[PDB]
């Protein structure tokens, strides 16, 4: 009839790098102890899963990627009491074993049974819950959610609201969070204050909400592209610069708007150079520049430390700063109160058999973010 | 009798770069409006003090030095409210203008009004209080304090406990609060905590009392001078490590000992390298470290962004984050409760007609903290 034993599905299986996803017939293991069986209802397609393509984030392969997904829950192994089968849920990258070191930590999130300081490819057990033909198949994070059925440790479950829209909602899942979170929860975004956030992609939109829900009053969206410029400005943004048209550094053209410098600096691009940029452009004696990301095969940069004696910040995050299994719940409720929109950001919906094409529109182009659907 | 005019006293003056410092005959004129005019008991001698005569911190000469000091109000001008003729007093290099947009901001410190940015070498009206024979002399910050008299502006004044022993407190004028600040407002030490102090100095000697005041748990000093490893246990470190005995990177043996890494490390060397080597040995998820100083001339440092992502936190600051019109009396306050004690620190007095001795000592040994007293 149902499950509690070996699932028959596809996933889109990556045997080698730079090669595209294979969709391929793999068997999904029943949920041994304190494991959780879900079947995706949908996954979003993130720079990351792309970064494990080119071998810049470097995980065994072959391996079955996605991290940005929601689902419902098949059948739950022993142990199991945060779900329940039929239960929404969201698979979690960051993991909330709910006690290390940094789970104990008010402020941490950063859980010490996590998968990609040193990625194993495994579950908590060091085994897979994946095979294609006679092969085992290595897990991503402790999600793989480019699969119609996969299967997750407890700590790395979050169950939502019931109601939810799994197709519009999966964005919690990395996306959405991360950019919102690096406002609302890292950086400490003041209401009345003055925003800059470097680039005006997915997260970097995500981002200005948050500085929008957080009550600043002026948020300038930086970017080189015109085009990304309304949808920043419908979703949050007061203003938006092009550095392009400039004939000076912006850092400066950014302070002077500022009078300056801005309260609270985002680089949501993960250049360098910007990186920089985005440090100096943040009042000098008490300005606050968040991280939000930095590419897996990211190198040094230059910097002059004179920058920081004045009395600058400037911090990193994974996650949006959110203690995932805490906040993941938290963030569904409110958008399902209204609070929040999560449409603008979905610019593109694919059947998940058309991964690859999702990937190109990724790759290459203008797809704030592609969503695909089981 | 007394003063309410033109004042003769002798005055350490720099008239040219890398040239000893002539103790010369000057000429103090009486305080303007929202002046005031003291005669200095003691002053310290600050690495700052010294840069100034190598050229590498940049300021308008000849000029008068020196700005950690305490003395008493001799005359005040129009329109002061905040001292009278006879108070102890503490000239402040950070000044407290109280009315900008960094004094108005709850953690701000570093007063718009202040002149290392871009010095002039000037009173607050552009003119100079000094005079040597018939050429003016320029003003170091606000304070210029290696004067017998000096002129300070009511912004740059603060007044302190009328018992207070000057020839010691002098100290929380730069070095003293310079470090104790940078732990217990800047980094804001929890208790139980473990630190780590890259240099057992003076201002190094200051943090690890901070981290004791915070309440830490456990305070590692760090230098490559077994020497210094005593009074840094005497005034609070639990352990002190030489990263010259061990056959592996210290950030290394750093994280081993904290068992994941630090709460919170401070650099008071002002060495790059150990800039990235503190930011290293401080937890991955949740670790917090601080610059508590970058030499005038220091160029860009080589950093792998990603050492921010995982949740580090990297501040500077400037008189340890204090609101210095604020906070100087607070310290004596303190200082006078019994609270903490400021002797370790001092290590030599000299006259002050001994200044370039002062400077020998500093510029290459050990002295802890030569106080000069006039
Ligand atoms: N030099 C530049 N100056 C300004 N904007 C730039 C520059 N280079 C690129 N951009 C802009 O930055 C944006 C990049 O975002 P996307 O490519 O759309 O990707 P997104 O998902 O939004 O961000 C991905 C990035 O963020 C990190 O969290 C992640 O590790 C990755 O590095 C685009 O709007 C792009 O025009
Ligand atoms: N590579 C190193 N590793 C470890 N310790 C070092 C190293 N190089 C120097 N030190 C130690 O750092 C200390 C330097 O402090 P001091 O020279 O005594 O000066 P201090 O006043 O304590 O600090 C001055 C420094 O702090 C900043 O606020 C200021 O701008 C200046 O750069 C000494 O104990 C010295 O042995
Ligand atoms: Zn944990
Ligand atoms: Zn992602
Ligand atoms: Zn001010
Ligand atoms: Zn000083």
């Amino acid at each position: 009839s149902t499950a509690g034993k070996v699932i028959k599905c596809k996933a889109a299986v990556l045997w080698e790098e730079k090669k595209p996803f294979s969709i391929e017939e793999v068997e999904v293991a029943p949920p041994k102890a304190h494991e959780v069986r879900i079947k995706m209802v949908a996954t979003g397609i993130c720079r990351s899963d792309d970064h494990v393509v080119s071998g810049t984030l470097v995980t065994p392969l072959p391996v079955i990627a996605g991290h940005e997904a929601a689902g419902i829950v098949e059948s739950i192994g022993e142990g199991v009491t945060t779900v329940r089968p039929g239960d929404k849920v969201i698979p979690l990258f960051t993991p909330q074993c709910g006690k290390c070191r940094v789970c104990k930590h008010p402020e941490g999130n950063f859980c010490l049974k996590n998968d990609l300081s040193m990625p194993r490819g495994t579950m908590q057990d060091g085994t897979s819950r994946f095979t294609c033909r006679g092969k085992p198949i290595h897990h991503f994070l402790g999600t793989s959610t480019f699969s119609q059925y996969t299967v997750v440790d407890e700590i790395s479950v979050a169950k939502i609201d019931a109601a939810s829209p799994l197709e519009k909602v999966c964005l919690i899942g990395c996306g959405f969070s991360t950019g919102y979170g690096s406002a609302v929860k890292v950086a400490k975004v003041t209401q009345g204050s003055t925003c800059a956030v470097f680039g005006l992609g997915g997260v970097g939109l995500s981002v200005i909400m948050g500085c929008k829900a957080a009550g600043a009053a002026r948020i300038i969206g930086v970017d080189i592209n015109k085009d990304k410029f309304a949808k920043a400005k419908e979703v949050g943004a007061t203003e938006c610069v092009n550095p392009q048209d400039y004939k000076k550094p912006i850092q400066e053209v950014l302070t002077e708007m500022s009078n300056g410098g801005v309260d609270f600096s985002f680089e949501v691009i993960g250049r360098l150079d910007t990186m920089v940029t985005a440090l100096s452009c943040c009042q000098e004696a008490y300005g606050v520049s968040v991280i939000v990301g930095v590419p897996p095969d990211s190198q040094n940069l230059s910097m002059n430390p004179m920058l920081l004696l004045s009395g600058r910040t400037w911090k990193g995050a994974i996650f949006g700063g959110f203690k995932s299994k805490d906040s993941v719940p938290k963030l569904v409720a409110d958008f399902m109160a209204k609070k929040f929109a999560l449409d603008p950001l979905i610019t593109h919906v694919l059947p998940f058999e058309k991964i690859n094409e999702g990937f190109d529109l990724l790759r290459s182009g203008e797809s704030i973010r592609t969503i695909l659907t089981f």
